[PDB]
C-alpha cells in the first residue's frame, strides 16, 4: 500500500479545508432518513437538507413535503470520503480519530437500518432504506435516480472495508454491502420484466464488481450476478463496435458504466478462480466487448467531447462531435436554467480521472497518464474555492462567467454562508471524495515499477518494498523536476515525457549524467534507481494556443500543464448566481466582462497573431510570461498579451485552477480589427 505525503501548499491547503468539512457532519443527521424508513428511532434529528431532504416535513430542515431530492447520495459520498481521509495524509492524527468514530458510527448505523427494514419488509431484505423501495427503480414521489442514489451507499461501503482501521466497521461495510447485492438480484428476480437500466443507476456495476473481490468466496458468484445485472452491454457493443452513440446522451450518466465495464475485466482478470469460471466466450468478450468498450469510449470523448481543461458536456449531455464552441456558446446568457454557462459539470471528471486510473492500470498505456495530469489540475483541483473549501457544479467555458461554488450547510464556513441550508449536488459529493484522495494517484506501484502519474513535491514510501522517493516539483513555475531515493533495494522509476514540454528542452540527468529518453512501448522513460539516487528531470513549458473544432477562432491559452484564464471583473459570491434544475446554482453573465475578452491584433490577421505565439513565451511572442520563475509559488504564474488592440492589452492571464475572485475567460474571441 502507497503512503503519499505532499509537500505542495496548495494542494495541503486544499485536503486540509476537506479533511475539516468532513468533521462538521453529525452522524446522527446524517442517519435520519435510513432510521425514520427502517421504523428506528430519528432523535428528533432533521436530515441535512438540500438534495438530503426525505419525504417529510418534519425531518427537513426547509419543512418541504416530499420535495425533489436524492436522498441517500451525498451520505454515501461522505462514507467515501471519510474513509479516503483514513489512508491520505491529510489529516492529523486526532483528525482521523475523530472522523473514524464518526464513520463508524455511520456504518453501523446504515447497517442497523439495513437489518431492521429486512425485518419490516423481507421480499426487500438488504436494501438500504434511505427512501421507500417502492419507487425502485424510476424514482417516484419526488425521489429522483433511487439506484444512483444506493450506488453512493454501496460504493461507500466498499471504501470503509477497504480504509476503516476498525475491525468491526470494516466486517459491517462488508456485511452490509453484500447484503445489498444479494437484495438487487433478488428485486430484480421479482420484477423480471421492468427495465432498470432505462433511469441512471451511476455506477453500480462498478461498485457491485469491487463488492466482489471483498466478499466471502461462497458468496461471489452473487455478487457478481448483480454486478452483470447493471452491465448496459448494449451501449458497450455500440462503442465497441467503434459508434459514437454520445449524442444525447447523459455525460454523467453514462461515463461510470464504462468504469465498471473495465472493473469486470479487472475484477475476473486478478482472481484467476472467477477467470477460469467464464467461458471461452465470456473470456474472449473481456477484451472484446469490456475493455475495448471502455478503449473506444475514453477515445471519442477526449477527442470529440472535450473542452481545453479535460471537462465534456453541456446542460449535462454530450451533443454532437466536435461541436464545442457552439454547445458552450448558442445557448443563451439570461439568468438560470441550464444555458451556456452549463458546460463541464464537474462530476464528469471526477469519473473520467477513475475511468482513465483503470485503463491505465489495466494497459500502463502513458496517454492515460497525460490525461489524467491535465484534468486533475484543469478540472479538479481548479473546483475548489481555496478560502472555503467548497466546490463546482458547472465550469463556464464561454468568457465572462464566475465560478460559483456550493455551500456547506453546516457550521463549517459559517462566516461565509451563515445558517443557510445545505444544497448537496451530486457535484459536491463527488467533490468531497475529489479532496479526500486528493493524493491518491501522484504515483503507482506495479511490481518493482514505480510509475509517476504526476509531478507534485510529495514523498513515496509503499509498504511492499524499502525505498523512499521524495520529489520536488513545481511545473511549470520553475522547469526541474527532482527525485531523491533512500532506503534499500532497486526499483524502476517510469517517467512520461509531457507533450506539454518542449520537447527538444526535455533532458534527464541521473546521478549526474544525461539518459537518453527512450520510451518503452507504453511511452515511459525507465530509470533504475536505489539508495542515493538523484534524478534531475527538467520540462521546459510550452505555451500554445488551443482552439475548437468548430471553430478556430475561439482560442484557449496553456502554459506546460496549466490552462491560462483572464481575470476579467470583479465578483460577488453573494449575488452571483441564480438556479437552474434541482437546488443547482448556476453563474449569472457579466456582459462587460465578456467583451473583454476580444483578442484584436493591433496589425495583420488572425492566423498571423496565432502563429507569433512563441513555445518559451519569451519577448517578442504575441503572449509572453511575465512572472520571474525564481520568485512566488506556481499560482504567482502571470501572462500578458502583446500586440493587440483594446481591454485585452491590459489583462492579467494566470492559472484557471486558481482563478475565482473575478469572472474569467480561458476561451478568448479572436477578432480582426
Ligand atoms: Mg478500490
Ligand atoms: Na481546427
Ligand atoms: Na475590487
Ligand atoms: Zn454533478
Amino acid at each position: 500500500m502507497e503512503n503519499v505525503t505532499v509537500a505542495d501548499e496548495y494542494l495541503q491547503n486544499a485536503g486540509k479545508k476537506e479533511v475539516e468539512y468532513l468533521l462538521s457532519f453529525e452522524p446522527d443527521r446524517l442517519l435520519v432518513e435510513f432510521r425514520a424508513q427502517a421504523g428506528l428511532d430519528t432523535k428528533g434529528a432533521k436530515n441535512y437538507g438540500g438534495w438530503e431532504n426525505g419525504p417529510d416535513e418534519s425531518r427537513n430542515p426547509d419543512g418541504s413535503s416530499k420535495p425533489g431530492r436524492f436522498t441517500g447520495h451525498f451520505v454515501g459520498h461522505w462514507i467515501s470520503a471519510a474513509s479516503q481521509a483514513q489512508r491520505s495524509t491529510f489529516a492529523t492524527a486526532d483528525q482521523k480519530a475523530q472522523l473514524s468514530a464518526n464513520l463508524t458510527a455511520v456504518v453501523k448505523g446504515i447497517r442497523e437500518a439495513q437489518e431492521a427494514y429486512a425485518k419490516k419488509d423481507t421480499a426487500n431484505a438488504g436494501f438500504f432504506p434511505a427512501f421507500s423501495a417502492s419507487v425502485v427503480p424510476n424514482g417516484g414521489g419526488g425521489l429522483i435516480v433511487p439506484f444512483y442514489n444506493l450506488h453512493k451507499v454501496e460504493a461507500g461501503m466498499v471504501q470503509a472495508y477497504d480504509y476503516s482501521t476498525d475491525a468491526e466497521t470494516r466486517e459491517t461495510a462488508k456485511a452490509a454491502a453484500v447484503d445489498f447485492a444479494k437484495w438487487v438480484v433478488n428485486w430484480k428476480s421479482a420484477h423480471a420484466s421492468t427495465d432498470m437500466l432505462r433511469t441512471e443507476y451511476g455506477g453500480m456495476n462498478d461498485a457491485l464488481y469491487q463488492v466482489a473481490e471483498i466478499a466471502d468466496a461462497s458468496d461471489k458468484q452473487t455478487v457478481l450476478t448483480a454486478a452483470h445485472l447493471f452491465d448496459e452491454t448494449a451501449l458497450f457493443q455500440k462503442l465497441a463496435n467503434g459508434q459514437d452513440p454520445l449524442n444525447g446522451l447523459h455525460a454523467n450518466t453514462t461515463i461510470p458504466k464504462l468504469t465498471g465495464a473495465m472493473q469486470r475485466y479487472v475484477a475476473y482478470t486478478e482472481d484467476e478462480d472467477l477467470y477460469n469460471s467464464l467461458s471461452a466466450d465470456e473470456r474472449g468478450k473481456l477484451t472484446s466487448l469490456y475493455l475495448k468498450a471502455a478503449q473506444n469510449f475514453f477515445d471519442i470523448v477526449v477527442k470529440d467531447h472535450t473542452y481545453v481543461n479535460g471537462g465534456n458536456s453541456q446542460s449535462e449531455h454530450f451533443h454532437v462531435a466536435g461541436e464545442l464552441w457552439k454547445d458552450a456558446t448558442q445557448n443563451g446568457d439570461q439568468n438560470g436554467g441550464y444555458r451556456n454557462f452549463s458546460t463541464v459539470e464537474t462530476c464528469n471528471e471526477y469519473n473520467m480521472l477513475k475511468l482513465a486510473r483503470i485503463l491505465f492500470q489495466v494497459t500502463k498505456d502513458s496517454k492515460y497518464s497525460e490525461y489524467y495530469e491535465h484534468t486533475f489540475i484543469n478540472a479538479i483541483v481548479a473546483s475548489q474555492n481555496p478560502e472555503t473549501g467548497m466546490t463546482t457544479y458547472f465550469q463556464p467555458m464561454k468568457a465572462g462567467y464566475p465560478k460559483v461554488f456550493g455551500i456547506t450547510g453546516t457550521d463549517y464556513d459559517a462566516d461565509w454562508f451563515g445558517g443557510a441550508i445545505g444544497e448537496y449536488w451530486c457535484c459536491q459529493g463527488t467533490g468531497i471524495e475529489n479532496f479526500a484522495k486528493l493524493n491518491d494517484s501522484f504515483y503507482f506501484t506495479d511490481e518493482n515499477n514505480v510509475y509517476v502519474n504526476m509531478f507534485w513535491s510529495s514523498t513515496y514510501t509503499d509498504t511492499r518494498h524499502n525505498l523512499t522517493i521524495t520529489q520536488t516539483a513545481n511545473v511549470p513555475k520553475t522547469e526541474d523536476v527532482t527525485f531523491e531515493v533512500s532506503g534499500t533495494g532497486s526499483a524502476n522509476l517510469k517517467l512520461r515525457v509531457p507533450d506539454w514540454a518542449i520537447t527538444n528542452g526535455v533532458k534527464l540527468v541521473v546521478d549526474g549524467t544525461e539518459q537518453a529518453l527512450t520510451k518503452d512501448e507504453n511511452g515511459w522513460v525507465t530509470v533504475a534507481i536505489k539508495d542515493g539516487a538523484k534524478i534531475t528531470y527538467t520540462l521546459p513549458a510550452k505555451l500554445q494556443a488551443i482552439d475548437a473544432a468548430d471553430n478556430k477562432d475561439w482560442v484557449a491559452f496553456q502554459y506546460g500543464p496549466v490552462v491560462l484564464a483572464g481575470a476579467l471583473t470583479d465578483t460577488n459570491y453573494k449575488t452571483n448566481y441564480s438556479y437552474g434544475g434541482v437546488k443547482v446554482r448556476v453563474a449569472n453573465y457579466d456582459s462587460e466582462a465578456n467583451a473583454k475578452a476580444a483578442v484584436i491584433p493591433t496589425s495583420g490577421s488572425v492566423t498571423d497573431w496565432l502563429k507569433g505565439i512563441k513555445e518559451d513565451a519569451s519577448e517578442g511572442s504575441n503572449l509572453v510570461r511575465t512572472d520571474d520563475p525564481n520568485t512566488g509559488n506556481r499560482e504567482t504564474l502571470s501572462f500578458k498579451f502583446a500586440n493587440v488592440d483594446g481591454d485585452a492589452a491590459d489583462l492579467t492571464l494566470q492559472p484557471y485552477y486558481s482563478t475565482y475572485k473575478t469572472t474569467y475567460a480561458i476561451y478568448w474571441d479572436m477578432a480582426e480589427v
